[PDB]
């Protein structure tokens, strides 16, 4: 069964998307935006009070299979939204005024693989011509300085950029959806672990985004907000210099589509447990992360 303080396998997460939608008909709608290489449905949840011409924030989790706390966060977020709507003033305002598109798990095939075969799997599970090596790094697969730096052209490597940009059904589906909704999507938030950072563009080059001063101030405010709960310290900055240069990432691509608020979140911890973050830390991790996501949401709402 589904728990919010445990990591849930895909069958359970899928059942949950159907259940939470059924239980909250005027706050949540479910669609699928594509299928994975292995035929799983890429569900997207539209969270918000329906209305005409509403702006939106897009958030995805589970780009990378082994980053389990990411998947956990998208599920936590959805419950918080439906539990507190009508009671907590900010979330009530958020859901009245905008829609959150929440994509609980992008890389479903890899996630399943981390449950069944290899806890440390990262990439998708697509096949590659001329080799037995499996998978492409979805966050090297977007059309953003594609495969020029911090990526591999070898399918056997963890950062394989794929045979071409959007070669993966999963990344094509995500790009297609975002391209189809550019008029409404005002921010892009992509949830990863670990490192306790908020990154903004660019990672594929050392050039800075036009609005980098604003993004820096926004990230700064968001991390200090996060720290209020448990003292957790996040660093922040443009990807290339803050963590490492790397091309083909979705945050850079979304920004260059015109989504001016584009962030990669790296959640707990800083390496003690790394990707294998204890379930005992899910609640506290999600709780503090909510504060940063809500700060960003309120700021974006104030700049429409
Ligand atoms: C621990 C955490 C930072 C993860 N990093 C990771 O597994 O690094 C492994 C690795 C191994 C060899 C070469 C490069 C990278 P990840 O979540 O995969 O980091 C993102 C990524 O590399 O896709 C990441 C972190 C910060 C910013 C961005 N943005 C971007 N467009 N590159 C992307
Ligand atoms: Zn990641």
């Amino acid at each position: 069964g589904h728990s919010y303080e445990k990591y849930n396998n895909w069958e359970t997460i899928e059942a949950w998307t159907k259940q939470v939608t059924s239980e909250n008909p005027d706050l949540i709608s479910r669609t699928a935006i594509g299928t994975t290489f292995l035929g799983n449905n890429i569900y997207l949840l539209k969270v918000g009070k329906p209305g005409p011409n509403k702006p939106a924030i897009f958030m995805d989790c589970g780009f990378h299979a082994r980053e389990w706390i990411s998947h956990a966060f998208c599920q936590w977020f959805v419950r918080e939204a439906v539990l507190t709507y009508g009671y907590e003033s900010h979330m009530t305002e958020f859901l009245n005024k905008l829609d959150f598109y929440v994509l609980p798990v992008l890389n479903i095939d890899g996630y399943i693989y981390t449950w069944t075969k290899n806890r440390m799997w990262r990439k998708t599970r697509s096949t590659n011509a001329g080799t037995t090596c499996i998978g492409t790094d979805p966050n090297r697969n977007f059309d953003a300085g594609w495969c020029t730096t911090g990526a591999s052209t070898d399918p056997c490597d963890e950062t394989y950029c794929g045979s071409a940009a959007e070669s993966e059904k999963e990344t094509k589906a995500l790009a297609d959806f975002i391209r189809n909704n550019l008029s409404s999507i005002k921010a892009y938030l992509t949830i990863h672990s670990y490192s306790q950072m908020i990154l903004y563009p660019y990672s594929y080059d050392y050039k800075l985004p036009e609005n980098n001063a604003e993004l820096n101030n926004l990230a700064k405010a968001a991390v200090k907000e996060l720290a209020t709960l448990y003292g957790t310290k996040y660093t922040y900055g443009p990807g290339a210099t803050t963590i490492y240069p790397a091309a083909g990432g979705s945050d850079d691509w979304a920004y260059d589509q015109g989504i001016k608020y584009s962030f990669t979140f790296e959640l707990r911890d800083k390496g003690r447990y790394g990707f294998i973050l204890p379930e005992s830390q899910i609640q506290a991790t999600c709780e503090e992360t909510m504060l940063a996501i809500k700060y960003v949401t309120n700021y974006v709402l104030g700049h429409l």
